[PDB]
């Protein structure tokens, strides 16, 4: 029976090559870095809940070791890994892959791993929960992770949860919400990944009676025109989300207690060069290219600060929310070192209930209301 | 703060623009900035109402309605004549639900039920769907102006103006009455809509009139033609059904009405002139639909208790005492039709009068007017529907002579070409006159099309594709799949010599645009599916468990683009095609000088190149600095699951002598790799070196050429199997496999036992086995020189050193090669030379040959040395040389 299913995989495979892509017939093609699938389960479950019978779905593992001893555990051991994901009953792929380091792997899988059209559009990735106490270097690294993850056009997907990473463990995503809401903060235009990612969850048997909010921003004196210009897209895309919220305050200054946390929070990684050129920062970065001058702090106040007043309005929102989903800014390759990325990412995402997914597409549209 | 939130960063808020696509209002499109923009550095529309609600309910209405619905009430009973409308709306309800659903999906646009059938389903049978349906509404067109021609001879006949005959006369007034629709049609969708408002005006002032003369106690004229008013008798006597006739049987009048009332798709078929399709398709036509068939059940109901079946019409035909006899209760209205009831002659009643509707009515002339504006709104919406469908379909450009009638003259497209082309068709069709041996072909044709929206909505539904998000929400896949078998079942059963000719006319046109190719790609339930497919089955391959009995050559082919190493893809391609996964790498090093949609745009490009090359394989680069990190990046990561490569087939440097030594210590490293990771390595080399379809020495047969195979190893069986594969092809069937097993004349049989009669069990059938003991026997001396000489250049004269001065020399030129080493492995240098020469001899008009691939230690032997013994291991061997080198795994 096996020769029999394998010719059958072969030939539809082969059979997709023909077939173009089109926008209309567009699928997440998420590759998840879960490395040993059974430490984080959770994250495979959340994919697989809206992989699930639509799109492709394949599990990172990078090793660190030779080859030599790494073969034999490598071939007896991917195997093992493949029943504990059928045992689950995921329709995920796994794939292991060895480097020196775990973004090399990273690197290697998102330039190779796929057959043909059933190739990887998506890099879910779990947050660094020790960020700050891990060695700056591995901050450092994860942050050029998503830089690579963004040079191939792979759609990133940054999932943090308060609990953290790690018969099978039962997570949170087994379970079924039931009437909790679904808040979408569209602050940007991704493509509308932010939207089809929660749209396909609440297609699921366990996510049908949540009720989605989006949530967008306006200014205060054209709350209502702008109310419905936004309710109006979504009805073009007819995704069937409920409520759209506004939000004009989000420029405000965030408040005196919370803006000094954030810069609290990264005083350790301040490289404390705000007087100088930079032809004359980077030999004080060679050994530490995460440190921040002050230079690169002046020119992001306002960004910096807006982050947490965001972490302000969805912690005054999304306190009891089955699911929370927000944009994933974007930091610029030279002007935006690892440690000012990641506080972002943790300021924005904190402080509350989190199943918080910070997705960002790759400002290439996967919503369309315009049959061709 | 009080600014327009996205004013003080480069990246923007989601907004309508961003996604249109259509001349969106502003002079200009504001597009999100590129993710290499972030990253990196440095007419008048009408309404529901108007425009599908009154039109579909003018295309339902037709002549039926008014001579043949109170036949078919007084034959069959109101309870069955009820039945029957009921089940002919649930096959129009049905498909109404499916064609709502599918017009909810995206934004509709002109063309119709052929744009929204050739969209969702796909451009095959979209192409074949549109011409079908536009040839059914051209002849539809004539068919109901000749009806109505029909009623307008009736009606002059009735005053005396033959002017011909009652044939070959409704000719001349119907090509009138085409020409005065072709002319209005022309005029502009404003006229016609105002056309067929005043066509439903029309048809109210005769349903009103019909309805209050019911209720108007009997004349005597009336009463004497069995119109008798509203009474309890004559409701309870009609409820059975009194079957008469050669038509007296149900699925008779089943087959009478079906027809009458399926064109639902008049709102739909004028999509493109529509303020809001989405909104204004599904609500009107189901409207349509519901108002039809309330009036249907009325009528029904009303002229059932009023008219008896049998009536006289003869005044004398008083009741007076003792005179005639009466059977029933008809009398005690004081008329008595024994006369006739014995006799069966008179022609009055409801089921010998089909005109009985306009005798109940209050005024004949108002149901006349009635008849003639049902049947013109048929006829102009038939050849509204036809000419844009078929406009569509030219625009399209799907079929190779349509192309001239798709362009649209005036303003607001205004199709007069194809206007032109449907009134020649309607005329030329009605000038025939002979209808009645064409119209159930166009019937089981507008089935045909029913079924293929119905399954276009479930294949839809069931592929659940993400684009697929559909505003109406009140369908059903099941419910579309059943109203698809049951359209295609009543095609069947309505006339089944019909239907095949229908099916069969469908079928040859869908195979002719599946033949033709169309470029055009549309995005469709189809190619979702297809994917849903793949996805599926690559799956259930990855659940399966791993042993032994599965193995398959899974080749990975270190081509870098297809197109300039042809002969190595097609060697890949002959043992591979249909039994194996095969993938085509290539490795870029470059800087890559581009952001990844160039290179997503050549990788396509290279794919539809391999595919037009008739290859199943998997176009796969990546790209890294140096080809060994790239041939390591793909054999680590290529592949999916369990159909991973398991074998790395490489091409032959032939040029390694004069390029720079780094280069051949790549290649060996790659080599080395490959052996390392487990990887079965195969060296094709070419005489002439691996570097519209360029032609290789793979493609042309070769007759009956010896397959030499130069066993000297066991590797697992690799050596043997490839050629073995490899000769099961029907242009290597002639081929006779003379594998020159490594051995001894005493073990002809043991090899043979143990792989060529063992192949006898592996069905390989090497027909000669001849030994070639003299491997080991001292080469000639001037091979011997052409090899010591090929390795002179890269002589390293480190013999005359120590052990740890022999390392340190190599930390920067590893690729040179120390004497010592020469001394240390002479008798495997010499062995090559000798071998050489044994092929040489022996192989010289073979067709293809394979020799065990040497393989050095790492360390223990040289790059560059070990590189030698390849070149001279075939060196001047006229065939393509392949060299072989298994993963150690016994394959059979
Ligand atoms: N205009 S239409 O395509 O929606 C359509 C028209 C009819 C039609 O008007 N109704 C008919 O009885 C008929 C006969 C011949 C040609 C056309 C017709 C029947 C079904 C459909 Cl789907």
């Amino acid at each position: 029976v096996q020769a029999g299913s394998y010719n059958l995989a072969l030939s539809y495979s082969v059979g997709l090559n023909e077939v173009e892509d089109h926008i209309k017939n567009y699928r997440p093609q998420c590759l998840v870095l879960t490395g040993p699938p059974n430490f984080r389960p959770a994250l495979v479950d959340f994919v697989g809940t809206f992989t699930r019978n639509l799109s492709l779905m394949i599990c990172g593992h990078v090793l660190i070791g030779p080859h030599k001893q790494r073969m034999p555990e490598l071939q007896l051991i991917a195997n093992g890994h493949t029943k504990w994901l059928n045992k689950r009953k995921i329709k995920a792929f796994y794939s292991d892959v060895i480097a020196e380091d775990l973004r090399r792997g990273v690197q290697i899988l998102m330039q190779a791993a796929g057959l043909g059209r059933m190739k990887p559009n998506i890099l879910v990735v779990g947050f660094k929960k020790n960020w700050q106490s891990a060695h700056p270097a591995t901050v450092e690294d994860y942050i050029g992770i998503l830089h690579d993850a963004f040079d191939f056009n792979y759609g990133v997907c940054v999932m943090r949860m308060r609990e953290g990473l790690n018969e099978q463990a039962t997570t949170i995503f087994q379970s079924e919400q039931g009437k909790k809401t679904i808040d979408i903060y569209w602050l940007f235009d991704d493509g509308g990944l932010t939207l089809l990612i929660p749209y396909l969850l609440g297609r699921k048997r366990r996510w049908s009676k949540c009720k989605i909010r989006v949530f967008v921003g306006g200014q205060i004196n054209r709350m209502d025109q702008e109310r419905k210009a936004i309710i109006s897209l979504l009805s073009k895309f007819r995704l069937g989300f409920h409520e759209v919220h506004i939000l004009p305050d989000i420029n405000q200054n965030p408040r005196a207690e919370h803006t000094k946390r954030f810069e609290d929070m990264i005083a350790p990684f301040r490289l404390n060069d705000g007087f100088k050129d930079e032809a004359t920062v980077n030999e004080m970065r060679r050994d530490c290219p995460w440190k921040i001058s002050d230079e690169e702090i002046t020119k992001n106040r306002v960004k910096s600060l807006r982050q947490v007043r965001l972490n302000e309005i969805v912690l005054d929102y999304s306190r009891d929310a089955a699911l929370i989903v927000i944009t994933l800014p974007i930091g610029r390759k030279g002007k935006c070192p690892s440690s000012l990325y990641m506080a972002w990412l943790e300021t924005l995402s904190q402080d509350l209930r989190p199943p918080v997914i910070l997705i960002r597409g790759n400002q290439e549209n996967v919503l369309t209301f315009y049959c061709q």
